[PDB]
Protein backbone atom coordinates (compact mmCIF):
# COMPACT_ATOMS: atom_id res chain seq x y z
CA UNK A 1 0.00 0.00 0.00
CA UNK A 2 1.41 3.37 -1.07
CA UNK A 3 2.47 5.43 1.97
CA UNK A 4 0.79 8.77 2.65
CA UNK A 5 4.23 10.40 2.28
CA UNK A 6 4.74 8.76 -1.13
CA UNK A 7 1.16 9.67 -2.18
CA UNK A 8 1.87 13.31 -1.35
CA UNK A 9 5.07 13.16 -3.44
CA UNK A 10 3.16 11.60 -6.34
CA UNK A 11 0.22 13.98 -6.21
CA UNK A 12 1.99 17.17 -5.28
CA UNK A 13 5.74 17.22 -5.92
CA UNK A 14 7.52 18.21 -9.08
CA UNK A 15 10.87 19.48 -7.77
CA UNK A 16 12.88 18.21 -10.69
CA UNK A 17 11.12 19.91 -13.56
CA UNK A 18 10.08 23.19 -15.03
CA UNK A 19 6.38 23.46 -15.90
CA UNK A 20 7.39 25.79 -18.78
CA UNK A 21 9.69 23.20 -20.35
CA UNK A 22 9.01 22.09 -23.92
CA UNK A 23 11.54 19.24 -23.64
CA UNK A 24 9.87 17.40 -20.74
CA UNK A 25 7.05 16.25 -23.04
CA UNK A 26 8.31 12.73 -23.59
CA UNK A 27 8.94 12.20 -19.88
CA UNK A 28 5.37 13.13 -19.06
CA UNK A 29 3.65 11.46 -22.01
CA UNK A 30 5.57 8.18 -21.76
CA UNK A 31 4.47 8.11 -18.15
CA UNK A 32 0.87 9.16 -18.93
CA UNK A 33 0.45 6.55 -21.69
CA UNK A 34 1.79 3.74 -19.51
CA UNK A 35 5.06 3.00 -21.26
CA UNK A 36 7.24 3.37 -18.14
CA UNK A 37 5.79 0.57 -15.98
CA UNK A 38 8.03 -2.46 -15.30
CA UNK A 39 10.65 -0.95 -17.63
CA UNK A 40 11.31 2.18 -19.73
CA UNK A 41 10.16 1.62 -23.29
CA UNK A 42 13.37 2.66 -25.09
CA UNK A 43 11.86 4.32 -28.20
CA UNK A 44 8.37 5.67 -28.89
CA UNK A 45 6.79 8.05 -31.39
CA UNK A 46 3.74 10.24 -30.84
CA UNK A 47 1.85 11.53 -33.84
CA UNK A 48 0.18 14.96 -33.71
CA UNK A 49 -1.87 14.87 -36.91
CA UNK A 50 -5.56 14.00 -36.72
CA UNK A 51 -6.58 10.41 -36.04
CA UNK A 52 -8.33 10.45 -39.45
CA UNK A 53 -5.07 11.42 -41.19
CA UNK A 54 -3.17 8.66 -39.37
CA UNK A 55 -5.83 6.02 -40.14
CA UNK A 56 -5.65 7.08 -43.81
CA UNK A 57 -1.99 5.94 -44.01
CA UNK A 58 -3.37 2.40 -44.20
CA UNK A 59 -4.62 3.35 -47.68
CA UNK A 60 -1.33 4.97 -48.74
CA UNK A 61 2.04 3.63 -49.95
CA UNK A 62 2.78 -0.04 -49.27
CA UNK A 63 6.37 -0.40 -47.99
CA UNK A 64 8.58 -3.01 -46.34
CA UNK A 65 8.12 -3.53 -42.55
CA UNK A 66 11.25 -3.55 -40.45
CA UNK A 67 10.17 -7.05 -39.31
CA UNK A 68 9.53 -8.40 -42.80
CA UNK A 69 5.76 -8.57 -42.50
CA UNK A 70 3.82 -7.28 -45.47
CA UNK A 71 1.32 -5.00 -43.77
CA UNK A 72 3.22 -1.72 -43.52
CA UNK A 73 2.27 1.57 -45.09
CA UNK A 74 4.08 4.88 -45.46
CA UNK A 75 2.37 8.28 -45.25
CA UNK A 76 2.27 10.16 -48.55
CA UNK A 77 3.15 13.36 -46.68
CA UNK A 78 5.35 14.13 -43.71
CA UNK A 79 3.53 14.38 -40.39
CA UNK A 80 4.16 16.31 -37.21
CA UNK A 81 5.46 13.77 -34.70
CA UNK A 82 7.53 13.64 -31.53
CA UNK A 83 10.36 11.16 -31.22
CA UNK A 84 10.97 9.94 -27.68
CA UNK A 85 14.29 8.17 -26.96
CA UNK A 86 15.66 7.00 -23.66
CA UNK A 87 18.71 9.00 -22.50
CA UNK A 88 22.08 7.54 -21.44
CA UNK A 89 21.26 8.60 -17.88
CA UNK A 90 17.81 6.94 -17.91
CA UNK A 91 17.53 4.10 -15.42
CA UNK A 92 14.22 2.51 -14.40
CA UNK A 93 12.16 3.52 -12.49
CA UNK A 94 13.45 7.01 -13.34
CA UNK A 95 12.73 6.87 -17.08
CA UNK A 96 14.24 9.81 -18.93
CA UNK A 97 13.65 10.72 -22.57
CA UNK A 98 15.00 13.08 -25.17
CA UNK A 99 12.10 14.81 -26.93
CA UNK A 100 12.61 15.68 -30.59
CA UNK A 101 9.99 17.54 -32.60
CA UNK A 102 10.07 16.12 -36.10
CA UNK A 103 8.30 16.24 -39.43
CA UNK A 104 8.87 12.91 -41.14
CA UNK A 105 6.88 10.31 -43.02
CA UNK A 106 5.49 7.65 -40.73
CA UNK A 107 5.45 3.93 -41.47
CA UNK A 108 2.76 2.00 -39.63
CA UNK A 109 1.58 -1.59 -39.63
CA UNK A 110 -2.14 -1.93 -40.33
CA UNK A 111 -4.55 -4.65 -39.24
CA UNK A 112 -8.16 -5.38 -38.45
CA UNK A 113 -11.30 -4.75 -40.46
CA UNK A 114 -11.41 -1.85 -41.05
CA UNK A 115 -7.64 -1.86 -41.55
CA UNK A 116 -6.28 0.64 -39.02
CA UNK A 117 -2.82 1.31 -37.60
CA UNK A 118 -1.81 -1.34 -35.07
CA UNK A 119 1.95 -0.73 -34.69
CA UNK A 120 4.32 2.16 -35.30
CA UNK A 121 7.22 0.90 -37.42
CA UNK A 122 9.49 3.83 -38.25
CA UNK A 123 9.76 7.47 -39.19
CA UNK A 124 11.70 8.22 -42.36
CA UNK B 1 -7.93 -7.25 -23.66
CA UNK B 2 -6.96 -3.79 -24.94
CA UNK B 3 -7.60 -3.84 -28.70
CA UNK B 4 -4.67 -3.42 -31.09
CA UNK B 5 -6.37 -0.29 -32.45
CA UNK B 6 -6.73 1.13 -28.93
CA UNK B 7 -3.15 0.20 -28.06
CA UNK B 8 -1.90 2.15 -31.08
CA UNK B 9 -3.96 5.19 -30.07
CA UNK B 10 -2.64 5.01 -26.49
CA UNK B 11 0.97 4.53 -27.50
CA UNK B 12 1.16 6.72 -30.58
CA UNK B 13 -1.61 9.34 -30.89
CA UNK B 14 -1.56 12.84 -29.45
CA UNK B 15 -3.50 14.88 -32.00
CA UNK B 16 -3.12 18.65 -31.75
CA UNK B 17 -1.13 21.72 -32.81
CA UNK B 18 1.03 22.37 -29.75
CA UNK B 19 1.37 19.08 -27.85
CA UNK B 20 4.48 20.15 -25.91
CA UNK B 21 3.06 23.57 -24.95
CA UNK B 22 3.44 24.60 -21.32
CA UNK B 23 -0.37 25.02 -21.33
CA UNK B 24 -0.58 21.19 -21.51
CA UNK B 25 1.49 20.58 -18.36
CA UNK B 26 -1.52 19.82 -16.11
CA UNK B 27 -3.12 17.56 -18.73
CA UNK B 28 0.07 15.47 -18.90
CA UNK B 29 0.95 15.53 -15.20
CA UNK B 30 -2.52 14.75 -13.90
CA UNK B 31 -2.48 11.76 -16.23
CA UNK B 32 1.07 10.68 -15.41
CA UNK B 33 0.57 11.09 -11.61
CA UNK B 34 -2.63 8.99 -11.72
CA UNK B 35 -5.25 11.59 -10.89
CA UNK B 36 -7.42 10.99 -13.97
CA UNK B 37 -8.30 7.34 -13.37
CA UNK B 38 -12.03 6.82 -12.63
CA UNK B 39 -12.84 10.53 -12.56
CA UNK B 40 -11.03 13.81 -13.15
CA UNK B 41 -9.58 15.18 -9.93
CA UNK B 42 -11.03 18.73 -10.02
CA UNK B 43 -8.15 20.68 -8.41
CA UNK B 44 -4.53 19.74 -7.83
CA UNK B 45 -1.35 21.62 -6.98
CA UNK B 46 2.20 20.66 -7.95
CA UNK B 47 5.07 22.21 -6.01
CA UNK B 48 8.35 23.02 -7.85
CA UNK B 49 10.47 23.64 -4.75
CA UNK B 50 12.88 21.16 -3.22
CA UNK B 51 11.28 18.40 -1.18
CA UNK B 52 13.52 19.70 1.64
CA UNK B 53 11.70 23.03 1.57
CA UNK B 54 8.29 21.35 1.47
CA UNK B 55 9.18 19.02 4.40
CA UNK B 56 10.40 22.05 6.34
CA UNK B 57 6.81 23.42 6.27
CA UNK B 58 5.99 20.81 8.94
CA UNK B 59 8.01 22.96 11.36
CA UNK B 60 6.66 26.34 10.19
CA UNK B 61 3.35 28.21 10.82
CA UNK B 62 0.63 26.08 12.42
CA UNK B 63 -2.81 26.62 10.84
CA UNK B 64 -6.13 24.75 11.02
CA UNK B 65 -6.81 22.53 8.03
CA UNK B 66 -9.78 23.43 5.86
CA UNK B 67 -11.55 20.28 7.12
CA UNK B 68 -11.06 21.07 10.81
CA UNK B 69 -8.09 18.74 11.39
CA UNK B 70 -5.28 20.19 13.47
CA UNK B 71 -2.11 18.98 11.75
CA UNK B 72 -1.78 21.67 9.08
CA UNK B 73 1.08 24.07 8.52
CA UNK B 74 1.56 27.07 6.27
CA UNK B 75 4.86 27.79 4.55
CA UNK B 76 6.64 30.88 5.90
CA UNK B 77 7.58 31.92 2.38
CA UNK B 78 5.83 31.65 -0.97
CA UNK B 79 6.66 28.75 -3.25
CA UNK B 80 6.66 28.28 -7.02
CA UNK B 81 3.65 26.05 -7.71
CA UNK B 82 1.44 25.03 -10.58
CA UNK B 83 -2.28 25.10 -10.02
CA UNK B 84 -4.28 22.56 -12.05
CA UNK B 85 -8.05 23.09 -12.37
CA UNK B 86 -10.54 21.43 -14.68
CA UNK B 87 -11.73 23.60 -17.54
CA UNK B 88 -15.44 24.11 -18.24
CA UNK B 89 -15.06 21.60 -21.10
CA UNK B 90 -13.39 18.78 -19.12
CA UNK B 91 -15.41 15.59 -18.92
CA UNK B 92 -14.15 12.15 -17.90
CA UNK B 93 -12.52 10.26 -19.51
CA UNK B 94 -11.30 13.38 -21.33
CA UNK B 95 -9.95 15.32 -18.39
CA UNK B 96 -8.81 18.83 -19.28
CA UNK B 97 -7.05 21.31 -17.06
CA UNK B 98 -6.06 24.93 -16.99
CA UNK B 99 -2.40 25.23 -16.01
CA UNK B 100 -1.51 28.31 -13.94
CA UNK B 101 1.94 29.00 -12.55
CA UNK B 102 1.78 31.11 -9.38
CA UNK B 103 3.86 31.87 -6.33
CA UNK B 104 1.80 31.32 -3.17
CA UNK B 105 2.12 30.07 0.38
CA UNK B 106 1.22 26.42 0.70
CA UNK B 107 -0.71 24.75 3.48
CA UNK B 108 -0.05 21.04 4.00
CA UNK B 109 -1.12 18.47 6.56
CA UNK B 110 1.85 16.75 8.23
CA UNK B 111 1.65 13.21 9.55
CA UNK B 112 3.63 10.11 10.42
CA UNK B 113 7.03 9.78 12.14
CA UNK B 114 9.04 11.58 10.97
CA UNK B 115 6.28 14.15 10.50
CA UNK B 116 6.14 14.88 6.74
CA UNK B 117 3.56 16.29 4.30
CA UNK B 118 0.73 13.84 3.78
CA UNK B 119 -1.95 16.08 2.26
CA UNK B 120 -2.11 19.30 0.31
CA UNK B 121 -4.67 21.54 1.99
CA UNK B 122 -4.63 24.86 0.13
CA UNK B 123 -2.58 27.57 -1.49
CA UNK B 124 -2.94 31.12 -0.13
N1 LIG C 1 10.73 5.29 -34.51
C1 LIG C 1 10.12 4.41 -33.66
C2 LIG C 1 10.63 3.12 -33.48
C3 LIG C 1 9.97 2.25 -32.61
N2 LIG C 1 8.85 2.65 -31.97
C4 LIG C 1 8.13 1.79 -31.03
O1 LIG C 1 9.02 0.78 -30.51
C5 LIG C 1 8.42 -0.52 -30.69
C6 LIG C 1 9.47 -1.58 -30.99
O2 LIG C 1 10.45 -1.00 -31.83
P1 LIG C 1 11.76 -1.83 -32.30
O3 LIG C 1 11.29 -3.16 -32.84
O4 LIG C 1 12.43 -1.07 -33.39
O5 LIG C 1 12.70 -1.86 -31.12
C7 LIG C 1 7.42 -0.35 -31.82
O6 LIG C 1 6.28 -1.22 -31.73
C8 LIG C 1 6.93 1.07 -31.62
O7 LIG C 1 5.91 1.02 -30.63
C9 LIG C 1 8.35 3.94 -32.18
O8 LIG C 1 7.30 4.28 -31.60
N3 LIG C 1 8.98 4.79 -33.01
N1 LIG D 1 -5.28 24.50 -4.03
C1 LIG D 1 -5.54 23.17 -3.96
C2 LIG D 1 -6.78 22.72 -3.52
C3 LIG D 1 -7.02 21.35 -3.46
N2 LIG D 1 -6.07 20.46 -3.82
C4 LIG D 1 -6.30 19.01 -3.79
O1 LIG D 1 -7.71 18.74 -3.83
C5 LIG D 1 -8.12 18.11 -2.60
C6 LIG D 1 -9.38 18.75 -2.02
O2 LIG D 1 -9.38 20.18 -1.99
P1 LIG D 1 -10.67 20.99 -1.41
O3 LIG D 1 -10.72 20.72 0.07
O4 LIG D 1 -10.47 22.44 -1.59
O5 LIG D 1 -11.82 20.47 -2.26
C7 LIG D 1 -6.93 18.15 -1.65
O6 LIG D 1 -6.73 16.87 -1.04
C8 LIG D 1 -5.73 18.38 -2.54
O7 LIG D 1 -5.22 17.11 -2.91
C9 LIG D 1 -4.83 20.95 -4.27
O8 LIG D 1 -3.94 20.15 -4.58
N3 LIG D 1 -4.60 22.28 -4.33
Amino acid sequence: KESAAAKFERQHMDSGNSPSSSSNYCNLMMCCRKMTQGKCKPVNTFVHESLADVKAVCSQKKVTCKNGQTNCYQSKSTMRITDCRETGSSKYPNCAYKTTQVEKHIIVACGGKPSVPVHFDASV
